[PDB]
């Protein structure tokens, strides 16, 4: 796996506006909400020792809390459908947080593009 | 278990105004206290490596101290009746701290609702 | 053992004004000193991996530095007679730091009484 | 091995202006980019538990985020050729981050020289 | 061993002005440089998992970075002759950082004395 895999998805120039932290199944997690330009919302959660993105929990937590504090526009890298518990998915999101980057514009950010390739 | 189980409880739009840290039975703990606009006070404590909610000690301490620092209104998610040493319950609370969220209003905050079914 | 056991002692309305960190017998420790309201000093140290209060070293370090930084009046919970190495006691203190609270007045602070 | 080995290489007097974090092959990593006075560019990544430089990840993350926050000119010590996965290299860099220093001028910084001898 | 042993040595009333981080032999370390005024310099380094004083690495890193940020005068407690890799000693120092204290004047600071009898 890699944050920069050509897969869904990323949102660029996002301001992290909300922060939640809890626990489920003996595992700490946090979820962020951010807004793009345009006033639409992306959510993504990281869970400690989860499946495949669990090893980035500590780094992601510290980084996300940092960017929440600065109010800087950032790129959120996410993977859909990772969380499966239905009440959790309804309240929060199925998206795993898989990475973050600083941005130079609302659309140009540092790091790889996590995006599906196009078909010609 | 889950922070957003349909169980008591949560208080929304709370400013965290008091903070205490200590140790009991070889484990550090912290406790926070806050009031709503309604003047409704809530305390809850988190213990390191405790039975049910100890996995969250480290995140919740970080988050709580962060929110105590900004003074922003937040959601406190708690579970009553967790701590049982009577002198502890008497000076502090039986409430375990089980989650926190930022809020957009005094009633609406980011995160699940934690409340007994209707 | 608990921060709130009916034992000596706590001081309330203390501003943490001094901070020291080092190592003895392969264990990091820190010490803090503060004053008020009268103006009598209180010192207390927390040492990692000691027998009794060692488990709270990293939480108290964090919290103590935080309160050193804000300069707010706090409550210091201590247990005298814990450190026994004589040159350490002479330089610093026998008091173990055992807990910390925010205060609403010079006498009223959040959390238990620790008092005989 | 040592940050101050007489190897390639170091960039002095750079402001850290970009920061990325992610995961690859079960390991968190971060990358930074900095620009010099003269406009010239350096990138470098540190990955947890990976390479001979894995042991420095937490210290380097902390110190890199600190310097990103102050915006002061610093020295980036790096080792070219360490990351080999071609999509990672194309997107980011092959450079491992191997140390950091504060700077007194644009060429004078605190620490060892890391130059090929 | 103890920070406040009657041994070489301490410098009081130091402003920490430089900060370096790197790795040697699979261990992260940091080094600081301060000036007394007075006006002379001291350097000291702490290394994670180092033999005698490595238990202290994480607390000292945090504290030294804090005092670098505030720029307040502090006491550095050090032990000469700990680091022995000659290029390391040449570029940096042999001094191990073994403690830190806040100060009230350029010479009066909280904590033990560390000086030879």
């Amino acid at each position: 796996e890699w944050t920069g895999d050509a897969r869904d998805g990323m949102f660029s120039g996002v301001v992290i506006t909300q922060f939640h932290t809890g626990q489920i199944d003996n595992k700490p997690y946090f979820c962020i909400e951010g807004k793009q330009s345009a006033g639409s919302s992306i959510s993504a959660c990281s869970m400690k020792n989860s499946s495949v993105w669990g090893a980035s929990f500590s780094t992601l937590y510290n980084q996300a809390l940092y960017f929440y504090t600065t109010g800087q526009p950032v790129r959120i890298y996410y993977e859909p459908g990772v969380w499966t518990y239905p009440p959790f998915v309804k309240a929060l999101t199925s998206n795993a947080l898989v990475g973050l980057s600083t941005c130079t514009t609302s659309t140009e950010c540092f790091g790889p593009d996590r995006k599906k390739n196009s078909l010609e």
